[PDB]
């Protein structure tokens, strides 16, 4: 199998991502991968994970998943919480917030 393993699959669970820095920018759709568990309400995922997925899609603006954060329901989400803990559902929209500026002040 020289070719290898190529060709991701489409997931059911979907989520909306909005750039807090740009409230005018169009909302993006983030489709998280499947888990060893069934399909029923995830209720187990950890915010930390999301902070990565989103940061990976918004790489256009977001520098890194560690230099950013996730905001939901008007409140930040720690990496010690779960989707069920907050009550997040497949359809809501979260907002990304940058911890600080790169460094070289400009515009």
């Amino acid at each position: 199998g020289s070719s290898g393993s190529s060709g991701m699959s489409l997931s059911d669970w979907h989520l909306a991502v909005k750039l807090a820095d740009q409230p005018l920018a169009p909302k993006s759709i983030l489709q998280l991968p499947e888990t060893e568990l069934g399909e029923y309400s995830l209720g187990g995922y950890s915010i930390s994970f999301l902070k990565q997925l989103i940061a990976g899609k918004l790489q256009e603006s977001v520098p890194d998943p560690e230099l950013i954060d996730l905001i939901y329901c008007g409140r930040k989400l720690k990496d010690d919480q779960t989707l069920d803990f907050y009550g997040i559902q497949p359809g809501s929209t979260v907002h990304v917030l940058r911890k600080s500026w790169s460094g070289p002040s400009s515009g």
